[PDB]
């Protein structure tokens, strides 16, 4: 029977009723208001991909003194900007934000650093936080739903999945709109399809010991 | 690098260290407290697989009035049995149950509907009641462990498999006995095999969408 799983698959998306979604969400809407880099889990990590470690710590020295050793990379001639703009007190406009690349080597946001230090310039920096630094979202706003996905359904929301899991709903692609469902539905569709599910956390499934689906952790 | 998985597998599975285990238990000793019946959910459910609804029906009204019109299953002779018992009030001992089939055709155990009717019964009938049916166990026994496992769990358990999670443990197989981790140790010992996984809340795991692995109901 497992030979019938993809027609079964299309049943199943083929049941939900579009017009009574919870909320949609068309994919260039979702674009418009965020940068990738404000999406994915990594943009608040420092960034030690993209900088040796050791240009990273010049960088924090440099912050907290403003004074000292000037880091290396020619990567670093923006974060250095920002740095010394911090530190001489010189002001960094909304449009700074703007056109900067919006994560700082500690990771993080430019945007949210320099709030921190002008809290009156924070509702104007906003869009150039990532959706972790920025406040509780009211909840059934698309911010809300963002703050609140994991890893894994941020990287499939990403991907453009034609379907993800996250809480307490079902997202499904249509064309190119998102429609959530809450997990009732996804589960009265899925048993009238004939269908089980499982929300992976992990990126895949590769081998399966006993009720444990087992993937590399670098693929 | 997915063509690694079985080694590393191994090589979780090698950094345990099975003389400091939560707990243990000899498969021996599993099978000698329960029979598979009684820890099985199908075995709580009206047993509609082996006998026609009709007479689980007929059964049920006989138990309700004790007189009317008699199931026809050759498979039903224990069953009306207990029910006639129970009708004439003749006593069933815990010899009775030891020799009998365990499960009554509307589901549960025999030897609980008997120390409903019975309860100065109960602690004797015990050994023949499903574990879903007896009081909740004390924390740390085997019988809570098998009362918090899920369907998914029960049948890897039941399966022997290799391992299987269940709650906050981890239960891995080494020779016929399992050894109880905690979530914790499971990790570390994924994370230093540079594994990552999920448990599976669905048989398995045949088609991933997103981050959702779909299974057929019926296999």
């Amino acid at each position: 029977n497992a030979d019938s799983l993809p027609e079964r698959i299309d049943l199943f998306v083929s049941l939900f009723d579009y017009n009574s979604a919870t909320t949609s969400y068309d994919i260039r809407s979702i674009q418009t208001d965020f940068p990738t880099r404000l999406l994915t889990p990594d943009s608040m990590l420092p960034q030690t991909s993209e900088y040796p470690l050791k240009d990273i710590q010049l960088l924090y020295k440099l912050a907290q003194s403003c004074t000292g050793k000037l880091p290396l990379s020619p990567l670093i001639t923006e974060p250095l900007v920002f740095t010394r703009s911090l530190c001489k007190g010189s002001s960094l406009s909304p449009r700074w934000f703007a056109r900067s690349g919006l994560i700082h080597p500690g990771g993080g946001t430019y945007a949210f650093r320099y709030a921190e230090k002008y809290p009156a310039q924070f509702a104007n920096l906003l869009p150039y936080m990532h959706i972790q630094e920025r406040p509780n979202a009211a909840e059934g706003t698309l911010l809300y739903h963002l703050q609140n996905m994991g890893e894994d359904a941020i990287n499939a929301l990403v991907s453009g999945a034609s379907m993800f899991g996250s809480g307490s709903d079902l997202w499904l692609r249509k064309g190119d709109i998102y429609y959530l469902f809450n997990e009732e539905t996804w589960l009265t569709n899925a048993n009238k399809a004939g269908l089980s599910y499982s929300l992976l956390s992990a990126d895949t499934c590769f081998i399966q010991r006993g009720n444990i689906c087992w993937d590399v952790e670098d693929h």
